[PDB]
């Protein structure tokens, strides 16, 4: 028996739903989860799409990139199948969480201005100068990688000086007793700690007492575990 951690979809249902769509997100909060994590970027015309990546090469062999297409054309171009930060919002609950992660600077002012209206979301990225410069006053989260937050001590410094909501760690970190005993000093001051993108469950199992948060494709398996 354990205490309860928030699961969100990364990408939506990403292990069963084409990720990103909005039938992955639905899905998502179908199979019972808080919420869902997704990725959003500027098509042409200046709107907030959802894409991970900067192009459809991946997902539909198309060398487009979005930013050089408008919203109705990469529709066109997907058969309807990419979606907006706004119909993502007509289609999952305020009551449920949307952990928005921006892919782009140049997003962040449509994002915030959509965003107005709508509770219950957490910005994140992997760029931490953009969120303590713009987005202060919402709820945002540190995305950490390898290089980002320079070194232990500089990120604990920011970390106490800027008060982000969360920290969005990787399951990996949880490997180096130092980093366990950082994170938990940050739990204690009430930061909120979400891993990603975890699939494992006897990872999960080892490190839950440890997180507020997980991040997975694996909705149903993690929701079943709680
Ligand atoms: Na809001």
């Amino acid at each position: 028996h354990h205490h309860h951690v928030i699961v969100l979809g990364h990408r939506g249902y990403s292990a069963k739903y084409l990720e990103n769509t909005l039938e992955a997100f639905m899905k998502a909060i179908e199979a019972g989860a808080n919420g869902v994590e997704l990725d959003v970027r500027l098509s042409k015309d200046g709107k907030v799409v959802v894409s991970h990546d900067e192009d459809l090469k991946r997902l539909f062999g198309l060398d487009v990139k979005i930013r050089d297409a408008t919203v109705s054309e990469l529709k066109e171009l997907t058969d309807g199948k990419i979606t907006t930060l706004k119909e993502v919002f007509e289609n999952v609950s305020d009551d449920k969480i949307i952990n928005i992660e921006i892919k782009e600077r140049e997003a962040a002012d449509a994002v915030l201005e959509i965003s107005k209206k709508r509770k219950n979301l957490i910005f994140s990225s992997f760029d931490l100068d953009l969120l303590d410069e713009k987005f202060k006053g919402t709820k945002y989260g540190y995305l950490i990688d390898e290089e980002n937050y320079g070194s232990i001590e500089n990120f604990v410094e920011r970390v106490e000086k800027e008060r982000p909501y969360s920290l969005h760690v990787p399951y990996q970190a949880f490997e180096l007793e130092y980093a366990v005993e950082v994170l938990r000093s940050f739990r204690k001051k009430g930061i909120v700690i979400f891993v990603w993108t975890l699939n494992d469950p006897e990872i999960y199992r080892k490190i839950r007492r440890e997180i507020d948060g997980v991040i997975t494709d694996e909705v149903e398996l993690f929701v079943k575990l709680r």
